[PDB]
């Protein structure tokens, strides 16, 4: 496996390796400051497609086994977070800053993510330093106590208003048990200046509570006790979803189980999962998220990879949090919030489970336990079915099972589902859902514009979900080109009753040579048949291509004016193809999240008068929708209808439906 | 059991009591001639909903069992089909002409659908009268021996150009034995002028064959004795998907399967389901097709009935009976072409199979077996699901499973799959498949505007499907509103640092108070939270509704210069509200299909400028798509991801997500 997520022990030598390579000064950044020098994270470094596919196809040697670590650097006068290239694994020898090459210049300071490290602190700063200058009043409203802790923050996105800063807006929650503290924001929000290298200089810039602007927790301290500040007393506990997750109810009849009456029909051997059908390899971007490439069907690849990019998450507001959240989760990783599957409700409990060894603030080897979970699913439904009773009675048809590949990312609030469906029809799914716990602030006022109230004092808050997808489709091979079909009706006279006229419906059928004609912004319509297709004919004489199929709901992305629209430009997009390039392996940036007004990887500049016509293409996906919050979403937001994504379908790629020949399939005659 | 569909004894009943009643001149549908009488079909006439909730959740005394049987009186001076509400049933006693009552005057003999008598009466004139007259031409291009009829026909519509018409287009066949004989057209496409009431008086109006238009078989026989019509040959046999539908490959390793552990959660006793969760009404339509009634989750009725109420599907192509094919298949009947269910494929094996019984053209009633199935399927996939990692590391989840009612209807060539799943959550989901074979015709001259090429000289003919669903809700009570609440980003400076600019993520909620207001065109935008409310608020203050998602990609409708387009004025919407009237029961009309030109129920008129504002109001949506042909389609074209629909969800109709109290919910702390 050429695409295997760095081992346990690969991530060992390289940071034995850096250990050795950075000098002493380098401290776990499991607990360092802004001024020491540490190790962010060290994944795989994918290998170049070149080299990659010729070892597959010719055999060649296969590329360098590389990884990538990001360091912060600190412990210097003008510090810079890099990218450095270490290998050949497993027995390292070189080690090389691509930074600058890869991003034109330094990697600016702020733009880090916040170490877990730095999240501490700023607690630390909050509860100890700041908080205590409002006992009066937290010991009045919130039960705040001379112990301490009883309250929780939660960090939002991005860090200030413009490129350089690092202010971020904190809520506070009540520390729930077993359960989500996110629905019982107890109404303060405190904006942190923690751009100082220094904690000691960190500051409050502003404070929000139950409804105004304080300059500091004092002055407003100072307002309760003056009698000026009417407080809304915010239980601490209660009963119902709001406050738990443990069902009431006990136990009945178990619902109908999954099982494999033969044993398992497919087989994860490392990375590659193997069956009939499909074989692949499988993995978890430390930040981008799961991921799949060399995708082959009854063994001819069709994709080299289809990989999530970014996940974004625009918030509307009663507050200044919800206000100006606009999370662009890939900033905090997808790889690195993946929960464990917990076996018989996230994944069907007979399906295989598998780890995850991630290296990403801290400087040994931690593991996820079944981060992944590969299966197979009967659908109930049937793939392909014709009972004929006219002229010779037969039936033939074929019940559905599809194979699996999921994985889940909790980032905070709400779980992330990443699944892969792979058909028996030689298409693919690809969806994702947002579930778990919704992001709440305080109700005060008319709720109007902003949300609903899903419980007392507590607001669903308005936003809008969009994940961006790499589709790097290599259909019957790597040059490829967009074609667009669709319909019309073209009045004409009846050819046999000119005194008749007849809507004459036809095919429309385009060919998209500039990567702008094949970019189609959110909101404009997209043409019916949309697809990448080989220069290559299937046996009946057609371009043999692979439609892409999308299931969107999309909410309008931030308007062009917002400064910051520009750190994640893909969202403004339904679909956009251009020419796969090896400078633009990603759409967005782990570094894009603390400074999106200066993007670290603006994806609008992916697009540029240049022919996807027969070149090595790659689609970009953009799923999304409007999330109003609403009771039933109390206490998780269920999945139903919530799961968007899109289908790669195959369209005169196969000179007939495959599962003609499927061993399940069924045939007799009657009844 | 006030909904469910008339049984034998009933049918047996009425029909007894129509001979009786109706006199003499009554023949057998089966055999029945043009000018003769006969009862084409005794179905059950609807309950009027007031008296039916009256009873239902009352006390009051359930309404008059009826049956509505449809009669053609052809053996009269002036010939009309009409429509006759027979007596209370079990025991018959009234008979009500409610012809003019319904739909408004008389109806026009030639709106009657062709009876499978007609078509025998056709094909002997095809066969025994036509087809000889180009013997020469058959014994050569077809293998045609006079002998044993190799050929088999296959009727379109609508029939005619105007109204006032009855002139079918026959493609010709080989009458392949155990697959499908859609896919193999011998060029040879006829206008049989079946207008008049005596069989002898039919004619050939026009003759398509291999390319090119004839006036009379003879004509074309005598060109090809001439020598001026170079034939190409049709293979009568083959291998592939194309002539087969049994798989090669044997059977492997088993697929997975599901299975109660304890037994079924549901029960099944008659028409009527119920569960832990869900109870309601299930049967199926003559014409109207799947239909279901009291809908309760947990005792309280969100919708007194969701039926399908028309399936459309508009073709193109070159060739004459091809180029103008607009079914309107309610004129077929979708219940009435209810195929058997096939354990295992169709449906789960552990499922619930119910029959279904029908007088439709014949005097003795007959039963389908298992016509629906009703089951439990552990989608695989979980419900609601929170793994928490920071601060307190609690998990809760629920994996889905969902409860089905399924039934498949097969029109000639492509079989509906209709689906209608119930959610834990109480959303109920609507899905509707397109499977079976496709419609194919002969290969000859530039294509590229009609189809592609699946197979050895046959198109597959570009077509759209579309299926009309008559949703009429009751959230918490008659009284419904409609809302649209949807985004929008307003622009206003950062409260905290003026300086800096700020779009701010509003909700907009708009009342829609007309029909017009309501109804939605296909391909215009559409109000991202759309839905239905009760006047009646939750604990939180919000009205009581629920969502209407819908899920089609519906191609383009016919347009409107075009002289049949009334026919199914449906298609042009995506949705549509009205004010539930018990004489706007239905969408389309079986008798619509062969008078397009005058439609027997225009759903145009259903929207007129009535407040849809605290009123008992239903819901009209269309979904469906643009079918391109490709070799993917052979043999069966497939279900994935070709289901649309809508889903029903719940939105502040509950206090919250009314799973929470799941009894196979799950809940624990750490691993
Ligand atoms: C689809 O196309 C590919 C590639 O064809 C490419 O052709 C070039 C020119 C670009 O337009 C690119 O966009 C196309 O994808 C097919 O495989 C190759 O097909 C090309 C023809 O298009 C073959 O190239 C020719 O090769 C001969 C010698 O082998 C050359 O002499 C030709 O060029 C001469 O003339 C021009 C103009 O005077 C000069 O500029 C040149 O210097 C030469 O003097 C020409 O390039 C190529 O041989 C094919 N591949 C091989 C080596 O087997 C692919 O088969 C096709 N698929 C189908 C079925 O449609
Ligand atoms: C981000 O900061 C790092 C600090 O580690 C920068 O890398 C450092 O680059 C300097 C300049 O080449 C290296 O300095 C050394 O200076 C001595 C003094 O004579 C010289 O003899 C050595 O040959 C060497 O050049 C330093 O070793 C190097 N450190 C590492 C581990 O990279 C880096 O330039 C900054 N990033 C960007 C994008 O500017
Ligand atoms: C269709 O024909 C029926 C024939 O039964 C007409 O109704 C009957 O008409 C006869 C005399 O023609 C009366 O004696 C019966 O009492 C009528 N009852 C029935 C069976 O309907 C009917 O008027 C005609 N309707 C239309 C469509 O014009
Ligand atoms: C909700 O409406 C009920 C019936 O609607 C009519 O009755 C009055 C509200 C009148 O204003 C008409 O215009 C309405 O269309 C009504 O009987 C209930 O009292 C109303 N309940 C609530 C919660 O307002
Ligand atoms: C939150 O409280 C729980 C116990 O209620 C404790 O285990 C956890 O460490 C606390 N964390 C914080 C942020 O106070
Ligand atoms: C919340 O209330 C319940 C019942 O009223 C009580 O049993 C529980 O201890 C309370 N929560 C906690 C753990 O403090
Ligand atoms: C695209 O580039 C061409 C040059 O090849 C230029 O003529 C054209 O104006 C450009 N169009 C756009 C995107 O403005
Ligand atoms: C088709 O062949 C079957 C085989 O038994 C026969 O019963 C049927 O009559 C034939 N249909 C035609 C050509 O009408
Ligand atoms: C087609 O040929 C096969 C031999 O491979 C034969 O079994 C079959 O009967 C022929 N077609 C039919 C069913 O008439
Ligand atoms: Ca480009
Ligand atoms: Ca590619
Ligand atoms: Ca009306
Ligand atoms: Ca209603
Ligand atoms: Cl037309
Ligand atoms: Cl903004
Ligand atoms: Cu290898
Ligand atoms: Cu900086
Ligand atoms: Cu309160
Ligand atoms: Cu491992
Ligand atoms: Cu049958
Ligand atoms: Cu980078
Ligand atoms: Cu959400
Ligand atoms: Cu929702
Ligand atoms: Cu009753
Ligand atoms: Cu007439
Ligand atoms: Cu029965
Ligand atoms: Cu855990
Ligand atoms: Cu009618
Ligand atoms: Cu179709
Ligand atoms: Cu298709």
């Amino acid at each position: 496996q050429l695409f295997a997520d760095l081992s346990r022990e690969e991530l060992t030598a390289v940071m034995r390796f850096l250990t050795q390579r950075l000098g002493p000064g380098l401290v776990d950044a499991a607990q360092a400051r802004p001024s020491d020098n540490c190790v962010f994270s060290v994944e795989l470094q994918l290998p170049p497609k070149a080299a990659a596919l010729a070892h597959l196809d010719r055999g060649s040697p296969p590329p360098a086994r590389e990884a990538l670590a990001i360091v912060f650097f600190g412990r210097q006068p003008q510090p810079n977070v890099s990218e450095l290239v270490v290998g050949p694994l497993p027995h390292p020898s070189y080690m090389r800053d691509v930074t600058v090459e890869r991003h034109g210049g330094p990697l600016p300071y702020h733009r880090r993510p916040v170490l877990f490290q730095e999240y501490l602190d700023i607690d630390q700063m909050i509860f100890n330093r700041e908080l205590p200058q409002a006992s009066g009043l937290l010991h009045h409203c919130c039960f705040y106590k001379h112990r301490g802790r009883n309250l929780v923050t939660m960090t939002t996105a991005p860090r200030g208003l413009q490129s350089g800063d690092r202010a971020t807006w904190f809520g506070l929650y009540y520390n729930i048990s077993g359960a989500g503290f996110f629905l019982h924001h107890v109404g303060l929000e405190l904006l942190v200046n923690h751009k100082a290298l220094d904690p000691a200089r960190w500051t409050i810039q502003k404070v929000f509570y139950q409804g105004r602007y304080y300059d500091s927790l004092a002055q407003l301290e100072a307002q309760f006790e003056a009698g000026l500040v009417n407080v809304v007393l915010i239980p601490d506990n209660g009963t119902g979803g709001s406050w738990s997750l443990k069902s009431p109810v006990p136990p009945g009849p178990a619902p109908p189980l999954q099982f494999y009456p033969q044993g398992p029909r497919f087989s994860v051997q490392g990375s590659r999962v193997a069956s009939s059908l499909w074989t692949f390899s499988f993995g978890l971007g430390a930040f981008s998220g799961p991921r799949i490439f060399d995708v082959r069907f009854q063994g001819e690849r069709l994709v080299y990879e289809i990989s999530l990019q970014e996940a974004l998450a625009i918030y509307g507001g009663n507050s200044p949090a919800a206000m100006t959240t606009r999370y662009v989760d890939g900033g905090f990783g997808m790889g690195k919030y993946t929960t464990p599957l917990t076996r018989g409700v996230d994944c069907p409990y007979l399906a295989t489970y598998v780890d995850w060894h991630f290296l990403l603030e801290s400087q040994a080897p931690k593991t996820i336990r079944d981060a992944f979970c590969v299966f197979e699913q009967n659908q109930g439904l049937p793939l392909r079915r014709h009972h004929s009773d006219l002229y010779s009675h037969y039936f033939g048809g074929l019940a559905e099972t599809v194979l699996v590949v999921r994985s889940m990312s909790t980032l905070l609030n709400y779980d992330y589902v990443w699944d892969t469906v792979f058909h028996p029809s030689g298409a693919i799914e690809i969806r994702f859902y947002a579930t778990g716990y919704i992001s709440s602030a305080f109700l005060f006022g008319a709720t109007g514009k902003y949300g609903n109230q899903v419980s007392e004092h507590t607001l669903g808050t308005v936003h809008t979900h969009s994940a961006h997808f790499k589709v790097d489709l290599d259909v019957a091979g790597l040059e490829n080109w967009v074609w667009a079909e669709d319909m019309v009706f073209v009045p004409m006279a009846v050819p046999w009753s000119p005194e008749h006229q007849l809507q004459r419906l036809q095919v429309t059928r385009k060919l998209l040579e500039m990567e702008e004609q094949a970019a189609f912004l959110v909101g404009s319509a997209t043409p019916r048949y949309l697809y990448l297709a080989s220069n290559h004919s299937n046996k009946w004489g057609h371009p043999r291509g692979y439609r892409i199929q999308m299931l969107s709901f999309a909410g309008e992305p931030l308007p062009q004016n917002s400064s910051m629209a520009r750190g994640f430009s893909w969202e403004r997009y339904q679909l956009a193809v251009t020419q796969r390039k090896e400078e633009e392996p990603s759409s967005s940036s782990v570094f894009n999240q603390n400074d999106p007004w200066a993007p670290t990887v603006d994806f609008s500049d992916f697009i540029n008068n240049e022919t996807i016509a027969g070149k090595d293409l790659v689609a970009w996906v953009t799923a999304g929708f409007l999330h109003i919050p609403h009771a039933e979403d109390i206490p998780n937001t269920v999945t139903v209808g919530n799961g968007v994504g899109f289908f790669l379908r195959p369209y005169n790629f196969f000179d007939e439906d495959p599962s003609f020949y499927s061993a399940d399939s069924i045939y007799f005659r009657g009844d």
